[PDB]
């Protein structure tokens, strides 16, 4: 029933050794020259938007020699070749030399709205994908790790849109697993704001945010559940990918196809299991084996990404480079 | 002879008189095959610092298949192939298997602390350049750029930390030019945090830092005074960068070099006239010239970067991703 991690990660490596993962883990559902660039600068004004972060703001240098005025700011760029809307209305027809119209819902579905000429979301068969492997929305918040996990809590859980088939599945997991629920659904802690009381240091200083503490809060439990609000093709969310940043083994329950998104053995698929209570086992056994709880953080510690690193490549974060690129490719204003 | 306000419409006349493409006739960093990266993957522990931000932390994606994980926890990187050494003294000695041993530091000199196998400073000739043209360092800022210019206050400055050549050149320039000084240095606005007394909308809704309305301050003014606390070959700091972020031109004293960091005709080079009274005369002549003023943003408006795209390309915010290349090209620890 061990505590410390750095204690795990050493006797993985007396046992096991990145060599042997390497060679047990050495055996499409992302977007993969400077050729088709019409354009080797291209600006973009964030017209409308929901949630899109102002941390996006920059001239970013991409490949190519492209340059990317990213901005809210019409001062900034006044003649934009592109506009973003972001959950927000495009305009409802576009005249050659106007700016291009692009829209973007991350939310699942792929709900375009019919009045852009470009759409972007989380899936790789649309005209620029965004996944959520990124560092840039809640940029800003703790970065704490902890090293040591709880001895007899193994599981963390949040949700405050409490649906019910996610709360059933819930509820019938934590059943099984002794975990800490902070949120509002099948709240198991107390109150509203307890991750902070149990755990100060994982306090913002700039801050509250219910996101500014949620990876040092998880990096303190061995594992954390994940269930989508959806179950769709690519709608893979923060919620397994917070787990991967804060050194925690996600208990996943989302996209059929998961697993072109994540690291190799790297997650729990629930749906991969005949029973919750075979899952609930493995995840005891697992909470009470160092060596291959370890093996679950192996392929960071060895640098064994398998195509996460394609998933983070094309996530929030080079979001503009690679809009920018496409618009550079269209001819911006002269398509 | 019109003093100006209305920083759109100058850009629409310059526009209609002069035009982006009559601008575009009209006109050292550190570049570079993907052959020499002997490693995959490569981890970065931020080991000590006195400044670099927490937002920096990442698992970035970068050039040639590379991922870089970059952290200042020890528990997501428990073996570092490089540690960082931030205006902190690195380990006495080196073994081979010991991680290499970075030191980094972008104050003037490139003062070395003779235990590093790296160098990171603002120079082309070091071994991984970060120049200061950046936008992760303060990423919680005030992201408002003003439509209107003031029509008597011409000129912004602060400085805070007095130094006597930099206060004795200020105080000849600015008796020369009505301007606004907010520092402690030669104050003229009655005492300090008057930049927020002047523009209510410059404040940043988080815990008010001293830098979360610089940009939108400096947005009300036509010109932006930035005197380095040192002249020396490629030292070129914020100070002129934040002006070309905040749509206002800036008047610079510093680096002999720095007509290969900026953009054409992007700032007015006080060195380059034959006394302040000159400058100051073309100053005031500018301010009253709204198509000659707008010619100084052109290089944003018609996307003409120049030398800025390299600079912008070489800054902190992509110093990962260059540092884990670095190390990946010399084998990491095994060097
Ligand atoms: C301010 O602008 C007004 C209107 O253009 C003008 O009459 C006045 O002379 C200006 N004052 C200064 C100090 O520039």
């Amino acid at each position: 029933p061990f505590t410390d991690i750095i204690s795990a990660f050493k006797k993985w490596d007396s046992q096991v050794g990145c060599a042997r993962f390497r060679e047990k883990y050495r055996n499409g559902s992302l977007q993969e020259k400077c050729d088709g660039l019409k354009m080797e600068h291209v600006s973009v004004l964030v017209k409308g938007w929901t949630w899109i972060p102002d941390n996006l703001d920059n001239l970013y240098s991409c490949r190519c020699g492209l340059s990317c005025l990213w901005t809210k700011s019409s001062v900034l760029v006044d003649k934009p070749d592109a506009l973003l809307f972001e959950t927000t209305t495009p305009p409802l027809q576009r005249r050659s030399g106007d700016p291009l119209r692009v829209y973007m819902d991350l939310e699942a579905g792929r709900k375009r709205s019919g009045l852009e000429d470009m759409f972007i979301s989380y899936h790789a068969k649309d005209d620029v994908q965004s996944t959520y492997a990124g560092a840039l929305f809640h940029n800003g918040r703790n970065y704490q790790v902890s090293s040591y996990k709880n001895n007899d809590t193994l599981v963390y859980w949040s949700s405050s849109r409490c649906l019910p088939q996610r709360n059933r599945l819930a509820k019938n997991l934590l059943s099984l697993l002794p975990h800490h629920s902070f949120g509002k659904c099948l709240n198991n802690v107390g109150g509203p704001d307890m991750a902070l009381s149990l755990y100060p240091e994982c306090n913002n200083d700039a801050s509250p945010r219910w996101w500014d503490h949620l990876h040092c809060a998880m990096s303190h439990y061995k594992f954390v559940l994940a269930i989508e609000n959806t179950v769709t093709e690519s709608y893979v969310t923060e919620k397994l990918f917070y787990a991967l940043d804060s050194v925690s083994v996600p208990i996943y329950f989302g996209a059929p196809n998961v697993w072109d998104f994540v690291p190799p053995h790297s997650i729990i698929d629930g749906t991969k299991f005949k029973s919750l209570e075979a899952l609930a086992s493995y995840v005891k056994d697992l909470a009470n084996d160092p060596v291959a709880y370890a093996e679950y953080h192996a392929w960071r510690r060895c640098g064994v990404l398998g195509n996460y690193g394609k998933t983070r490549a094309v996530s929030l974060d080079t979001l503009p480079c690679r809009l920018c690129e496409a618009v550079s490719r269209r001819g911006g204003r002269n398509a």
